[PDB]
């Protein structure tokens, strides 16, 4: 029987979330097994500071992944401020909402190819390993990914690594 | 103490899912409990009357609403198309993305009020009972909920049931 392990290491291009249904196991799972080479992982408690900073890299794309929706929302990520336990966004492109403070505990940057093109974005889980939201970054004219978010994103990988 | 139902009478303002988690249940079982006067019922099979008919109000907003996170998304809705298994939304606005109709087995017409202001929401149902999406009406420049669309919104809902 093919391991997790081992069928992340032929760097499959389809959904991290079918893997982890063929596996029976949580999506953090597939991604805590991720080569290193395409992943960066960190805690939870560094939400703050992983937000702030994407959120001056221009464009980037939201999205919410479950079993019963996709939804994706492209624009600048909006600043917030914590209150009563949530993180409240004060968004002026669309994209608004209240992110609960506790929830996250972890965080990965992950570097892979899907359907054959290079993807980068920055996942937040919960506790029960589920990503509570993925953030994609923009491509270019060359439909190659943003050189400038690509160097910004791995910079803020690299230093949230001991 | 007080049951479900009792304290649905009372009129809360803060978030149903609240109400769902302090009687650790669905949120559907809550909306069910609602008042009729507060709340109208449908059948997840008038998912793409409901989607069009709001596809033409202008602006609404998107809700994804988690234990961990709410996230809107305010733009008009983009126009889907029944594909994969999946009913597949044009890129508009800057909101996309993918649902999956087929898994809607409710839908809800909700008027009521969240910290002493009115609040119109479409919600859209799993079989498990929870909010695969919502989508709240649009308002004014200084917040009133659009009487053009909570005009429609009563409308659609009548004619729905």
């Amino acid at each position: 029987t093919m391991t997790l392990n081992e069928l992340l290491a032929t760097n499959p291009d389809g959904t991290l979330e079918d893997i982890a249904g063929k596996y029976n196991t949580s999506l953090f799972a597939v991604v805590e097994a991720l080569p290193t080479a395409q992943c960066t992982l960190a805690t939870g408690d560094r939400f703050d500071q992983v937000w702030d900073t994407i959120a001056t890299w221009g464009e980037v794309t939201l999205i919410s992944h479950t079993a019963d929706a996709i939804l994706e929302f492209k624009s600048e990520l909006p600043t917030g401020t914590h209150r009563h336990g949530y993180f409240n966004l004060r968004g002026k492109n669309g994209l608004s909402g209240h992110i609960r403070a506790t929830s996250c505990q972890h965080i990965a940057f992950i570097e892979r190819k899907f359907m054959g093109m290079d993807t980068a974005s920055v996942v937040f889980f919960n506790a029960n390993g589920a990503a509570m939201f993925k953030i994609f970054l923009g491509r270019d004219s060359h439909r190659q990914l943003l050189s400038a978010q690509v160097d910004a994103f791995r910079a803020l990988a690299s230093e949230l690594q001991p």
